[PDB]
């Protein structure tokens, strides 16, 4: 009677959605000084726009404008209270961008909703009782049966953690259809510029906000579903000597991420054996024959990551796509690099969903320093 | 295809429980309680809280944050000052920690080497942090630096009947799996000085208490080695039909506070039939009293309309009601508590199954969104 799938978890659908308000990066650093009202420090101001000017981040989405910025002053100020606001802000506004980047990904996969019979939703903004799956459930008007894993405070890694999460319900379950969730605003962590933390630079010059949304199911309907990418293993590792290496603090004053190690670094070292049991499953391909689709983290680690396993230039290029389009949307930033994969597949013809490749790593990290890793199988694009 | 499933349902294997060591009587509290928060000359607060204590159904409950905690952090000891730093503070330093000796007992009583854990999943309402309690419980312990951990934060009174569901498709999807099961809760983010303003406070105030509780599970258990306590045949839940808004849980500057705004004991009966109904397909639907029964002790009264709905016998709810005694509410730790006083009462009456006697039963936690959850075990035979 409990009966089980038979195949590997698949992503049937990739839907995305941002806040309208763009901002360029090369104007930020003179939007950012003045509404914290921190403009008069000035070599403060020269290390951010430099940091900015470096980042290899083109565009910004936020949800907090300026109106909604200086309605709230207490976020336009460094560390004074301000919990209280940015919880309200994130409460109402995660779930409503899941719902629209949801309502894509619904319209891909085509099916109807009454179909979907999980629910995965992961995020680093805010958390409330009942928590923004109950809220996304609603809202879409899902079944109320919906059997929802809820994911609050998850981190940078939490694009590759619903992966995992979802490929076990996908696949243990006949018919199970996993949307899978992850939405991210930075109205939680954004905060006035100051020389006492000067990490906090980096933060405000990389994070934006965004949602993703997929369809996850087993044995997917010929014709009727389309498969884009299959997930055959899901693993994570805790780095060696990466103890309070970033520590993530939820405060009276917001969201605070504390840096004590060397993270583009660590991060680059000690990939190498997670990243060689992973591939196992693909029969171990070099490096330059798998697709890859990091957490764009930063434009360093990026570089790092590329020298450490000499990679091609046009390996990472979804990668810096979305964080130049996008920058740092914390963990829904490596499911949008997903949909970049397949749609630079879709745009020059590749023969597979993977530009070509046939295997590939989903690759996301953070807090406690995890590195959380699925290995795809790409689909056979027919050209 | 090549990734390799389990074969049979979802087994637990081991049931560990801890509290904080500090015992505290509840015809002791409001003396305690008004004393400490500086409210005792609020004589009819007093008295009211003074008669929820003694109709709660709680005889003890275990506190982390003692008198000296208390006066050490007095932001506590008010109402609704800034007070939510100190109470990350100590939850997120005791919560893994509590869960570490749980798990402890727990994985001594499987009996099994550590570093076949493969996966972790944890459970906690009560503060948050980067990295998480899960990692930090992963490294107390010592486990594989490669278990795969699920966090489930802010997660609500249903969290034990949650991580049920949770660990099942980890154990059944994947072969050789043991996944050890984690729900932790201190109620230092909750605690404050009782007010007129906020009634409903007064009762959370008398039945919230600490514990921690750890399960293993695992599909295909090994003869002789690995002994089954329960397994689970069947996990899901539903949003209560106009249950929108009845339990608000908001965390502020202020600490983590409830609002209620409907009637939850008679909601929750009311409305739990069509998932009841369609859990107890899957153990041939038996009859309400021929399952054993794990509910959430969210209180007496809730537990009072529980049996008289579905017309229970009075030894129906004795294994939960038991908990709420000894633990009182200790949200989403406490059914697995009960779990556990089930295999225990049924090793103690020499019953013919872990589930004092009967072949079926259900888990049922309850919680925000109005939600329930439920899950349903089949139940081992003792050999008695």
């Amino acid at each position: 009677k409990h009966r089980r799938a038979a195949g590997p978890a698949t992503v049937l659908a990739i839907g995305k959605a941002t806040p309208p308000t763009a901002y360029s990066q090369s104007e930020y650093p003179d939007f950012f000084f003045d509404i914290t009202n921190t403009s008069h420090k000035t070599e403060l101001k020269a290390k951010f726009a430099r940091i900015c000017k470096n980042s290899g981040i083109n565009t910004r989405y936020f949800h907090c404008t300026e109106d909604i910025l200086k309605a709230n002053p207490s976020m336009c100020t460094y560390l004074e209270p301000s919990l209280d606001v940015r919880q309200d802000i994130a409460i109402r506004e995660v779930p409503r961008l899941a719902e629209k980047a949801a309502i894509e990904a619904l319209a891909e996969w085509g099916q109807p909703r009454d179909q979907i019979t999980h629910v995965v939703f992961a995020t680093t903004s805010g958390v409330n009782m009942p928590g923004a799956d109950l809220t996304l459930t609603r809202l879409l008007g899902l079944n109320p049966n919906v059997k929802r894993t809820m994911l609050y405070q998850q981190g940078c890694f939490g694009g590759a953690t619903v992966l995992r999460v979802a490929k076990d319900l996908a696949e243990n379950n006949k018919g199970a259809r996993v949307l899978t969730v992850v939405s991210e605003l930075t109205c939680v962590t954004f905060r006035a510029p100051n020389e006492e933390h000067l990490d906090n630079l980096v933060g405000s010059a990389i994070f934006g906000d965004g949602a993703s949304v997929l369809v996850i199911g087993s044995d997917p309907i010929p014709e009727v579903e389309k498969p884009q990418f299959e997930i055959h293993w899901s693993g994570e590792t805790i780095l060696p000597e990466s103890d309070g290496a970033i520590e993530g603090r939820l405060t009276e004053a917001g969201l605070i991420f504390h840096l004590l190690k060397d993270v583009p670094g660590l991060i680059s070292r000690n990939t190498l054996p997670i990243f060689n049991k992973a591939i196992e499953v693909a029969g171990s391909p070099s490096w330059n024959d798998l697709f890859w689709c990091v957490h764009p983290g930063g434009r360093a680690i990026l570089d790092e990551v590329a020298k450490t396993l000499s990679l091609k230039p046009e390996k990472l290029e979804a990668t810096r796509d979305i964080l130049y389009n996008y920058g740092n949307m914390s963990g829904a930033s490596v499911l949008f690099v997903l949909d970049q994969m397949r749609r630079r597949s879709a745009e020059k013809k590749s023969r597979t969903t993977g530009e070509g490749c046939e295997w590939g790593l989903v690759v996301g990290f953070g807090p406690g320093l995890t590195v959380e890793v699925s290995v795809l199988r790409a689909i056979a694009t027919g050209h």
